[PDB]
């Protein structure tokens, strides 16, 4: 009955995997349009046309920092695009001018007949992710685009931290120990901030900065944690309510809270 509902049914296990059910291929955006460079992940023979996600880095970080998201998310049924910044200090505001730009392209490229992308994404279904400024800028992204279906930033910083407009579902992870955007002036009051829409804060115990970043040591949480919320709000698919709205119970993780995420 749901339209978007993709790939065999979700157990723990599949979703902590390194890889979920599909087979991966990736390309190099040839003539990236409003931001740096890209490169696009998106699963073969998914049943459908999947939602496009878009992830960007932090100040002076490139897409190696967040690259791990691509596959792994794109093995589920989605298309990622992952970005490098037209400079590496752009800030927060820029970073989701630029977001919003690659999400742009990926949804031109699926109605270029020579993309590998061609017909395979439902463009009305989009979402955001980020590092760092590149949180601060998907957060930033949701509260200029209500049209966006999902946001799971990262570590997110930006100048201000409050986002109360932001209606898209939002999935905030943080990380426990950081020293340069500190969960007490960042993550936290961004996400108590936010009364209008469906949301998670999830911190990592002992992480720092990088904690949710390409090598990590919570990747099996973190994966199944960011592929859950993108299934249950960009797919509205309900198999995933319980995987995206539950306390993980978990020593890995130092503080959970949640809101408007029923199971």
């Amino acid at each position: 009955t749901n339209p978007y509902a993709r790939g065999p049914n979700p157990t723990a296990a599949s979703l902590e995997a390194s890889a979920g059910p599909f087979t991966v291929r990736s390309f190099t955006v040839s003539r990236p349009s409003g931001y740096g460079a890209g490169t696009v992940y998106y699963p073969t023979n998914a049943g459908g046309t999947v939602g496009a996600i878009a992830i960007v880095p932090g100040y002076t970080a490139r897409q190696s920092s967040i690259k791990w998201w691509g596959p792994r998310l794109a093995s589920h049924g989605f298309v990622v695009i992952t970005i490098d910044t037209n400079s590496t200090l752009d800030q927060p505001s820029s970073r989701s001018s630029q977001q919003m730009a690659a999400l742009r392209q990926v949804a031109s490229l699926n109605g270029t007949s020579s993309s590998p992308i061609y017909g395979k994404v439902d463009t009305a279904r989009m979402g955001v992710m980020g590092w760092s400024m590149g949180g601060g800028g998907s957060l930033i992204s949701a509260a200029n685009n209500p049209s966006l279906k999902a946001a799971a930033p990262q570590a997110p910083w930006d100048s201000s931290t409050n986002f109360s407009s932001v209606t898209v579902p939002t999935l905030i992870f943080a990380c426990e120990n950081d020293s340069i955007a500190p969960v007490n002036s960042s993550a936290l009051p961004i996400y108590d901030s936010m009364s209008r829409n469906a949301k998670q804060f999830l911190e990592i115990n002992g992480g720092s900065h990088s904690c949710a970043n390409s090598g990590n040591s919570n990747q099996a949480l973190i994966g199944k944690k960011g592929v859950a919320w993108m299934k249950r709000f960009m797919d509205n698919d309900t198999r995933y309510s319980t995987f995206a709205c539950e306390n993980p119970n978990s020593t890995r993780v130092s503080d959970f809270r949640t809101a408007n995420c029923s199971l």
